[PDB]
């Protein structure tokens, strides 16, 4: 695919460029917000199709913690692409669970 602008809404403001399964971009939103994102997929179909990913999230000047995002998006044509679903805010302490969030959101990707 190549280089692309991506957008959050439920704005935030990401950034980053993909191939077709797998596509990487960062995440900022307003001290800052600074955090990645990255969705990967393995469906084929005429169009609206699920996908799976996990982004972080760092907030400093504290904001630090990790989450992911699952459902489905859609996409007419390559230029724009929209996609919409629900994401989980992980805290991070242990590794065998403890407190975790979960939202629904939904993005929109341009040129």
């Amino acid at each position: 695919r190549g280089p692309y602008v991506q957008a959050d809404l439920a704005p935030r403001v990401s950034v980053g460029y993909d191939f077709g399964g797998w596509r990487i971009a960062a995440d900022y939103a307003r001290v800052s917000s600074l955090g990645l994102s990255a969705i990967y997929d393995f469906q084929i179909n005429d169009k609206f199709k699920p996908y799976i990913g996990a982004r972080v999230a760092y907030g400093h000047v504290r904001r630090v913690g990790l989450g992911v995002i699952a459902g489905v998006g859609f996409d007419i044509t390559p230029k724009l692409t929209l996609d919409a679903g629900y994401r989980y805010h992980n805290w991070g302490r242990l590794e065998n669970t403890r407190f975790k969030t979960h939202e629904a959101s939904l993005g929109v990707r341009y040129r």
